[PDB]
């Protein structure tokens, strides 16, 4: 029905969003699904509700747990796991911050290679703005 | 020699860096090259120094100029253009901010679709933090200009 379609399209959009951090689209789709579930769900349920193969569900859940976006829960009397959304974007955003720190080092390397005052100053000004931008969000993670 | 190799590798790294903000790698490479040039350079020099086709150079320059990362300079007595690094990252970062704003609308849509309090609370906490993170960078850029920076 209409609500199922809205939840599935939200899942699809979350796949595209988490791909900005190089997570496979199926992993973000699984996350978007979990976000709208009120109770923990089995791997079988995730697969049935998203039309995913068991290997795809297993891989996605493992990635989400590794990134602090989900938690797996054992079940009495079975090896089957339940899954729920958990944590948040802190770990993904910290990883993005670290990539930006490597970018800052590349920019500072260019500053050092500059063999002309005009070239050096241009790179200093470019780098200072980017550093200010990068560390604005770092205060949010703080 | 050592300095030319270091300049080329800086150019290569800048291509990889700006691909984060969806700038094609050859375009980011051209930008990193221009950043270390003390004088405006011709299309022929860019292509020779970077091993790029005339079409690749022309496309890259047009994209950098569109993004406010380079300026083209006419030459007396010719139709050939010179190119120099210009402006800065402001436009690329603003474009990134706009993509994040669309993500926030998606998250707020899921929040609205939430059909019980536990789900809604999880989504509003997740989205509140991401939106605060996004708007910190935007406020930073806006404030940098009002202050005289």
């Amino acid at each position: 029905n209409a609500v199922t379609e809205e939840q599935l399209t939200f899942s699809q959009a979350m796949g595209d969003m988490l791909a900005t951090w190089q997570l496979p689209r199926t992993t973000g789709r699984t996350y978007g699904y979990l976000l709208l579930q009120s109770e923990a769900t089995s791997f079988q349920e995730i697969g049935a509700d998203l039309g995913l193969s068991p290997g795809a569900v297993s891989t996605s859940v493992r990635e989400l747990v590794a990134w602090g976006l989900a938690r797996t829960i054992p079940q009495p009397g079975s090896r089957r796991l339940l899954v729920e959304a958990a944590g948040g974007f802190e770990q993904l955003l910290a990883a993005s911050h670290e990539r930006s720190r490597a970018f800052i080092r590349t920019l500072r390397s260019g500053q050092a290679l500059a063999d002309d005052d005009r070239v050096a100053t241009r790179l200093v000004d470019l780098t200072d703005l980017f550093e200010a931008y990068v560390e604005a969000g770092e205060q949010m993670l703080r």
